[PDB]
Order: structure tokens, then C-alpha cells, then sequence
DNA sequence: GAGGCCGCCTGC
DNA sequence: GCAGGTGGCCTC
């Protein structure tokens, strides 16, 4: 009792398409939505749109089902509106007998007045439902967790009766994934030359720059097998009784495992080998490139990288043939003297830009002029920055050219004053953001200081980082902690988003924002954005990959209004230690990644502690002079950038905490070799600067787990080294050069690795802290050579702040301002992705 | 106000 | 077990 209605629309092969069918008491036509029975009766019904109806000579009565995704199957899980569906590129042929019923599915489109329709209370944002039939508003990418406006793919007259948009988009994706050759230049003896080729939607022509993996080719300058570090030569165990705790071969902050950046070539030929009959084998695409040298690839090796621009290359006449499938992306490489602009303007004007001024001759180990054949606005968004701090995120967005931060909210006054000092045109509110929003919603125009409150339409971009105090555990919500979340600053920030409805929205936070409360904080944040009707996504970024010598992972939530394009996450710019670049996120057993494809290498070398601060003058422990001489010119590219173009005769805030006499003696005895920390301290008496004496540490109890030194000395410093015995107060020792508490509890704290630890010139900072303390958790705060902790200026350099960026207050206030900020280079990379969306808006 | 002192959880 | 990820609070 399955009956076709009418004559066949088209007969193709063993298929006869129809526009309408009758099943029992119902009639179905293309475009109708149906439910479909699953094998597991416990599982819910599948829902689909019918995109075609045909009789098959071998399969019987058939239709094409374009499946909807239930909201509960997305990252939103159980927080989803129970009747919300999402478009996905999932579809298949199916027998008509599997249809259970016809269902109503409504497209809930945002209205033309969407930007004025905000103001629902937090309960409505978090838990409110549409309360109607099935509906969709957004398309969903299940691997990247992206909610976007539905695609506008269009059918022709050759497919209108059977058009499946999912089939069409999948076919486009497949074609985009396959390398192809387009033009045709010449036919040689054993190969065919081509003028252009395409890969992953990128067009490559003869003469373009290509990124290649570091293994793609070698240079004529082969290598120098370095004198490797020996196997930890023995030390005097009586002099250094805690050195045994360094049995791990892992050094915090070391760049020994960072990969090489990309090889860079200029396409000389694009070609295919010929078949036996003369035709080209276009499944086998090759390119011949000229090799570019980075400075560190010449005979001068790594030190050549110290002073050179990070995008400086050297031309050479060496050539390599590589598979086209190895290309990692396209880049622009230009001879510097032929630019219509200076090198700095060129380098700041776009991505993937390199330049060369000379050619390198490997045979002669010399430099030459390149050969002739090597030659050949947008209005800013009015931005509100909530929980701005001193303004690192706003500074990076400003550098990207996308925003003017006209309003900022910062409750901690020294940070608010710093933000004002750097942004004279902005209005900085110090009130509770809840109070400010309530005033705006009540129709107030100015706050109690006479500052004008932003109104609907004023705010075009909203960014901030809300604290998660009270719900930053990993365990599941309960009634109390869920109430704390509902009344929290995260939800207040979401309320700002709902009321103002900016074009773009950014929430930044610590990495574990994606995992707090079994990922429910993340899921609810996304749920609120979708409930407002925003496009949105999330991901994790590593700041070191965008140009700071610092490991700092951040969770990022991005949203874009209906009518906008949802931004992509920025591709890594700098290679960085892979152990610090774990960006994936597991939510309810589903592993999510961002759109980022640079997982193994990148265009630029890693930024080091040397890059960051080798130019700063020597200062002492407790340095307090607020304005001093730099004592020399900037040395590295990074320093040239951060000092800026205008000559700065005064270096500011190169001041350090005044550590006590005992702490200073300890710092003076930490060796300079990489990986040095408290475990390298000698066990000696030392006279302190205040006349007092630092004492030897005595070993008073036998530590069965840790054994004894080679002279038979014990290794415990307290009775608690026994199984169940408590701590003996008489066993506590004071004013020892080796701190008593570190051997006291080291066995359960990974030997307190990194406390009193030195940075290394070749390595990177641990996450820049708000108050550098050698015996705190983030204790690796000692200068690579000087006997002091890092200065405020050095922390600001680790964050990528320009040297001209003003700070405010006492030294601890300035450290906290620096340590709480988003690094401007990270903020700038994100902002450039938003700029791409602004320019591409349809 | 410094600096001594040092829990709990998770991914691998 | 190893390494990372969240700082506060005595005591004076
Ligand atoms: C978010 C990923 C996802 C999405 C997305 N996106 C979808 S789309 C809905 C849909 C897609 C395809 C079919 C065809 N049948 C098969 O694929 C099995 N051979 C039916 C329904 N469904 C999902 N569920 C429910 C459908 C059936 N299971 C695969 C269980 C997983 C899941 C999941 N986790
Ligand atoms: C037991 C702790 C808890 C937890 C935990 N753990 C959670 S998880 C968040 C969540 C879970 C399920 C849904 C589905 N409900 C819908 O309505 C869908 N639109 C939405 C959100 N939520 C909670 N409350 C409270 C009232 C019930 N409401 C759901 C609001 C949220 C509570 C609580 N007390
Ligand atoms: C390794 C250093 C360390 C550290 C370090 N670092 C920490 S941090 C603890 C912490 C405090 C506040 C927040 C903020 N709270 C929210 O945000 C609300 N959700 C988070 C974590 N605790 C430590 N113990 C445990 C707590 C304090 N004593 C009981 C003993 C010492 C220790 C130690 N030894
Ligand atoms: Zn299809
Ligand atoms: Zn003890």
C-alpha cells in the first residue's frame, strides 16, 4: 500500500523519480519532514527531510533522508532545548517502508529586529525552551563544535526535483580535498608542466611561496653534530644532598623538543610525469622549488637567528623536487629592495609574509646580491571590555585594527587606572557589572560618576574574562554550586551579551573553563549563546604559538550575530614545545578540536627568553629605580617590536621585589646551568647580608623510600618520614640554605621541581604569575644569570606588552596587572580572524 | 604587611 | 608514578 502519485518526473537508469507518494492515510512530497524508526526501540526516533522520491528497479520504493541532529547529540547534550534540531551534513538513501510518520519542523529564523530583542532573565537563558513543535535555527559541525547560520547552497534545474544540500556540500568538500592541476604550460621529454594547481581551496602558481615540512629537503650546508650533554656526571653528595631528587631528565621550560619551522620554497615548476602514451599522470603532482635559507640554516647556525627579523630569508639557487601533497600552505616571499613600501610596513600588512635582501652561496659560505630572476579604511568596532584588567585583550584587538574600546569595566582600581592611562578616550567603570546593567535596563543614562552608560546599538563588540570563583572544581554541580553559577559573573557577562547583542563576542578564560563541573560551565555558556540565537564555538589556544616566550593555554569562546560570519581560530604562527600544545577537549566522551591544521610545524621560529629580555640592563635584587637607561639598542626582532619605532630614551618599571637576606643568599647559590633549582643548592653555612647566618640542613630520620647518600647519611628531615608517625615539632629546622619544608614534603609534590628555579635563555617562561615567589607553586622565577627574581618589565615582555604600555601602583600591583592580562599577541591573532569576518560579511 | 608551609584532582 | 593545575593563610 505504497502508491506513487502521478507520473514519473524523470527516468534515469534504474530509477524513476516522483514528486509525491501515498503511504496509508498520508501523502508525502519532496521537502516534507519525517520520522524514521531505529533498530534500538529504546533510542528515540530519527528525523529527516525527504529530498528525493524514486522507484528503483532493484531496491523498490526509496527516498533520500537528510538527517537532522538532535540538540542532545551536540556538545550541548542534556542542556539543549528538547525540541531543537540542528542541520548537519548527514544523509542517506532509505526504503520508504522505514518512514514512521510525517512531522512538522519549523525554521526559526532571526527577525530583522533581532538586535533589539534581548533582555531575557538568566533562568530563561539557561533553561528556557521554545515550547512549540520541532524547530531548527543553526547548522552544526560535530568535529569543531561550531554552530553557524544555515548554508545558502543553491540548486539548478538539473537537480531541483532531487536536490540534497548535504550531498552537494559533501561533494564540494571532497573535491576541495583532492590536489588538482589546472593550466598547462609546456610538454617536455618526460613530464608535463602546468601553470597553476589547487589544494585545500588554495591556488598555487609558478613563482609563489610554499610552506613545506622540515623533512621536505635539506640544505647544502649539511649540519654539525653537536657535542651532546653527558649522562649527568656525578656530584659531591655531601655538598649537594638534594641533587638526587633530580633523577628525572625533563627540564621545565626547555625548547629542546620544539620542532623546526617550515621549509620555505619558491615554486619554479609544477609538473606531472608522463604516462607511457604521453599523457600526464595527473594523480601524481610534483613541484620544483628554489630553497630559501633562514639565517639559522646558513653556516652561521642558530646565533644568526638572534638579531634577525623573524621573517628574513636568504635566496639561493639550490633546487628541490617535492610532492605537491606535501605543501602545507602558501606564503608571500618578496625581494625587499623592490617593495613600494618599507620592510616593516610590508611585514605588518598581512599574514605569511617573508622577505629577502641577499642570496646565500653555500659553496662559498658568503652572501651576494640576488639574481635578476629572483625579482619578477574599515571602520573599527565600538567595543566594551568587561573585566578588562589593565587592558591586554583590548590592546591586542586595537593592534589588529578591529576595535576601539570605548567602555571598560574593572573593579580593581590600580588596573582601572592603568587602563585609563593607556586609553584616554575610554570610559572606565569601576562598579559591579550587575549594578551597571540594572541601571541601563532601568533607563538610566549616566552612572553615579557622571559617566555615560552604553546603550543598545552603541556596543558592537563585547569581550572579557569572567572569574569562575565558587565553581572551578571538576566535580558535578549540586544545588548550592549551581546556584552560585546562576548568580555568577559568567552569567552576568552572558546577560550583557543578550542585552546589547553585539556583532561579535569573545569570552576568554583559563584552559580548564572547558572542564569545570563536568564541562557543564562550558555547555551552559554555549547553550545561552544558542538560546540568544548566536553562532558560536569554543577552543583552546596556546599563547606561545602566537609569539611570546611563555606557556599559557586559554579557553576561548567565540560568537557572531546572525548576518555575520563566525570566525575561525587563528593558525599557530610560531613553533612551540609540543607538550605545551595540547589543545583538544573531551566533553561527554566526544573529543573536540578547533579548525587549526598546523599541528607539527609553523612559519616562524619559537620566541625565547633571550628574545624576550637579553637587552635589559643588569639590576639588583630589590631594584626600585622606576626610570633608567636601557644601556643599549634593541637586539632581537621581538625587542625591536616591543620598544617600537619612536626612540625611547627611558626604560620604565625594570624593578624587582626586594627578597629577604636568606632568600637572596639562596638565589645567589642556584647554578646557572639550564634546569637548575633548589635541588642544586649546596648544604653549607653562609653569612647573610644582615649579619645573620644561614645554617646547614641536618638529616635526622631514615627515609626508607629515598634511601641514603653514598656516604651513608640519612635523607629524612622529620619523623613523619615514617609510615604513620606524625610530625615532631622539635624536628623542624630554621634558616637553612636548603629550605627545610621542601625535603619535608617533596616525596608527595614531585620533589617541588622548579622552586627557586632559573629561567633559561633558550627556553620559555612558565605562565607569568601575578606575584613571583621562589618557594611558591610557580617558583621558576629566577633570572637566567642575575641573582634575583624577574622584574615587572621582564614579566611584561613575557606577556608581549609594548615597553610604552603604562602600569599603575606599587610593584605588587604592577606584577598583578601584568600577570592577569591576556598577552596582546594572542589577542591580536584572534582579532585578525575577526577582521577577516568583517571584510567577508555578505 | 613578607615568607614559610603545603592538599586535592586529573590525564597519561 | 610523573607532571600539570588551580593559591591562600597562618604567624607575627
Ligand atoms: C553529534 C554527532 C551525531 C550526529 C551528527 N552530526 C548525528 S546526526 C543524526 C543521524 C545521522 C545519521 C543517521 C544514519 N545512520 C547512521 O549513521 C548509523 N549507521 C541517522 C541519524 N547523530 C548522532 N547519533 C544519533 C544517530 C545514530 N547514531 C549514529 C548514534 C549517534 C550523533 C552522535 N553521537
Ligand atoms: C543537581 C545540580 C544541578 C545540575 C547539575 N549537575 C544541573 S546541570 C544543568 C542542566 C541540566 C539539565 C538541563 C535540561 N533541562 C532543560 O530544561 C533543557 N532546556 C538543563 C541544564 N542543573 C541544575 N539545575 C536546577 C533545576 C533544573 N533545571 C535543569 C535547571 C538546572 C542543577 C540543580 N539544582
Ligand atoms: C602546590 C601548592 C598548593 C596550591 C597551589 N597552587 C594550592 S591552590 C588551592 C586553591 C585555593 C583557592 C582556589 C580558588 N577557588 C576558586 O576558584 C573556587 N572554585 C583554588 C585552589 N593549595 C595547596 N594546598 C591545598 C589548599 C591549601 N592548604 C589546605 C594546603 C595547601 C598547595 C600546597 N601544597
Ligand atoms: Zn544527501
Ligand atoms: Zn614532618
Amino acid at each position: 500500500r505504497i502508491s506513487w502519485v502521478g507520473e514519473a518526473v524523470k527516468t534515469d537508469g534504474k530509477k524513476s523519480y516522483y514528486k509525491k507518494v501515498c503511504i496509508d492515510a498520508e501523502t508525502l512530497e519532496v521537502g516534507d519532514c519525517v520520522s524514521v524508526i531505529p533498530d534500538d526501540s529504546s533510542k528515540p526516533l530519527y528525523l529527516a527531510r525527504v529530498t528525493a522520491l524514486w522507484e528503483d528497479s532493484s531496491n523498490g520504493q526509496m527516498f533520500h533522508a537528510h538527517w537532522f541532529c538532535a540538540g542532545t547529540d551536540t556538545v550541548l547534550g542534556a542542556t539543549s532545548d528538547p525540541l531543537e534540531l540542528f542541520l548537519v551534513d548527514e544523509c542517506e538513501d532509505m526504503q520508504l517502508s522505514y518512514i514512521h510518520s510525517k512531522v512538522k519542523v519549523i525554521y526559526k529564523a532571526p527577525s530583522e529586529n533581532w538586535a533589539m530583542e534581548g533582555g531575557m532573565d538568566p533562568e530563561s537563558l539557561l533553561e528556557g525552551d521554545d515550547g512549540k513543535t520541532y524547530f531548527y535555527q543553526l547548522w552544526y559541525d560535530q568535529d569543531y563544535a561550531r554552530f553557524e547560520s544555515p548554508p545558502k547552497t543553491q540548486p539548478t534545474e538539473d537537480n531541483k526535483f532531487k536536490f540534497c544540500v548535504s550531498c552537494a556540500r559533501l561533494a564540494e568538500m571532497r573535491q576541495k580535498e583532492i590536489p588538482r592541476v589546472l593550466e598547462q604550460l609546456e610538454d617536455l621529454d618526460s613530464r608535463v608542466l602546468y601553470y597553476s594547481a589547487t589544494k585545500n581551496g588554495i591556488l598555487y602558481r609558478v613563482g609563489d611561496g610554499v610552506y613545506l615540512p622540515p623533512e621536505a629537503f635539506t640544505f647544502n650546508i649539511k649540519l654539525s653534530s653537536p657535542v651532546k650533554r653527558p649522562r649527568k656526571e656525578p656530584v659531591d653528595e655531601d655538598l649537594y644532598p638534594e641533587h638526587y631528587r633530580k633523577y628525572s631528565d625533563y627540564i621545565k621550560g626547555s625548547n629542546l623538543d620544539a620542532p623546526e619551522p617550515y621549509r620555505i620554497g619558491r615554486i619554479k615548476e609544477i609538473f606531472c610525469p608522463k604516462k607511457s602514451n604521453g599523457r600526464p599522470n595527473e594523480t601524481d603532482i610534483k613541484i620544483r622549488v628554489n630553497k630559501f635559507y633562514r639565517p639559522e640554516n646558513t653556516h652561521k647556525s642558530t646565533p644568526a637567528s638572534y638579531h634577525a627579523d623573524i621573517n628574513l630569508l636568504y635566496w639561493s639557487d639550490e633546487e628541490a623536487v617535492v610532492d605537491f601533497k606535501a605543501v602545507q600552505g602558501r606564503c608571500t616571499v618578496e625581494y625587499g629592495e623592490d617593495l613600494p613600501e618599507c620592510v616593516q610596513v610590508y611585514s605588518m600588512g598581512g599574514p605569511n609574509r617573508f622577505y629577502f635582501l641577499e642570496a646565500y652561496n653555500a659553496k662559498s659560505k658568503s652572501f651576494e646580491d640576488p639574481p635578476n630572476h629572483a625579482r619578477s579604511k574599515l571602520p573599527k568596532l565600538r567595543t566594551l571590555d568587561v573585566f578588562s584588567g589593565c587592558g591586554g585583550l583590548s590592546e591586542g584587538f586595537h593592534q589588529a585594527g578591529i576595535s576601539d574600546t570605548l567602555w571598560a569595566i574593572e573593579m580593581w582600581d590600580p588596573a582601572a587606572q592603568a587602563f585609563r592611562l593607556n586609553n584616554p578616550g575610554s570610559t572606565v567603570f569601576t562598579e559591579d557589572c550587575n549594578i551597571l546593567l540594572k541601571l541601563v535596563m532601568a533607563g538610566e543614562t549616566t552612572n553615579s560618576r557622571g559617566q555615560r552608560l552604553p546603550q543598545k546599538g552603541d556596543v558592537e563588540m563585547l569581550c572579557g574574562g569572567p572569574p569562575c570563583q565558587g565553581f572551578s572544581g571538576m566535580n558535578r554541580f549540586n544545588s548550592r554550586t549551581y546556584s552560585k553559577f546562576k548568580n555568577s559573573l559568567v552569567v552576568s557577562f552572558l546577560s550583557y551579551c543578550d542585552y546589547y547583542r553585539p556583532r561579535f563576542f569573545l569570552l576568554e578564560n583559563v584552559r580548564n573553563f572547558v572542564s569545570f563541573k563536568r564541562s557543564m560551565v562550558l555547555k551552559l555558556t554555549l547553550r545561552c549563546l544558542v538560546r540568544m540565537g548566536y553562532q558560536c564555538t569554543f577552543g583552546v589556544l596556546q599563547a606561545g604559538q602566537y609569539g611570546v616566550a611563555q606557556t599559557r593555554r586559554r579557553a576561548i569562546i567565540l560568537a557572531a550575530a546572525p548576518g555575520e560570519k563566525l570566525p575561525l581560530f587563528p593558525e599557530p604562527l610560531h613553533v612551540f614545545a609540543p607538550r605545551a600544545c595540547q589543545l583538544s577537549v573531551v566533553v561527554d566522551d566526544k573529543k573536540f578540536v578547533s579548525n587549526i591544521t598546523r599541528l607539527s610545524s609553523g612559519p616562524f621560529r619559537t620566541i625565547t627568553v633571550r628574545d624576550t629580555m637579553s637587552d635589559l640592563p643588569e639590576v639588583r635584587n630589590g631594584a626600585s629605580a622606576l626610570e633608567i637607561s636601557y644601556n643599549g639598542e634593541p637586539q632581537s626582532w621581538f625587542q625591536r617590536q616591543l620598544r617600537g619605532a619612536q626612540y625611547q630614551p627611558i626604560l620604565r618599571d625594570h624593578i624587582c621585589k626586594d627578597m629577604s637576606a636568606l632568600v637572596a643568599a639562596r638565589m645567589r647559590h642556584i647554578p646557572l646551568a639550564p634546569g637548575s633549582d633548589w635541588r642544586d643548592l649546596p648544604n653549607i653555612e653562609v653569612r647573610l647580608s644582615d649579619g645573620t647566618m644561614a645554617r646547614k640542613l641536618r638529616y635526622t630520620h631514615h627515609d626508607r623510600k629515598n634511601g641514603r647518600s653514598s656516604s651513608g647519611a640519612l635523607r629524612g628531615v622529620c619523623s613523619c618520614v615514617e609510615a604513620g608517625k606524625a610530625c615532631d615539632p622539635a624536628a623542624r629546622q630554621f634558616n637553612t640554605l636548603i629550605p627545610w619544608c621542601l625535603p619535608h614534603t617533596g616525596n608527595r609534590h614531585n620533589h617541588w621541581a622548579g622552586l627557586y628555579g632559573r629561567l633559561e635563555w633558550d627556553g620559555f617562561f612558565s605562565t607569568t604569575v601575578t606575584n613571583p615567589e621562589p618557594m611558591g607553586k610557580q617558583g621558576r622565577v629566577l633570572h637566567p644569570e642575575q641573582h634575583r627574581v624577574v622584574s615587572v618589565r621582564e614579566c611584561a615582555r613575557s606577556q608581549g606588552f609594548p615597553d610604552t604600555y603604562r602600569l599603575f601602583g606599587n610593584i605588587l600591583d604592577k606584577h598583578r596587572q601584568v600577570g592577569n592580562a591576556v598577552p596582546p599577541p594572542l589577542a591580536k591573532a584572534i582579532g585578525l580572524e575577526i577582521k577577516l569576518c568583517m571584510l567577508a560579511k555578505a
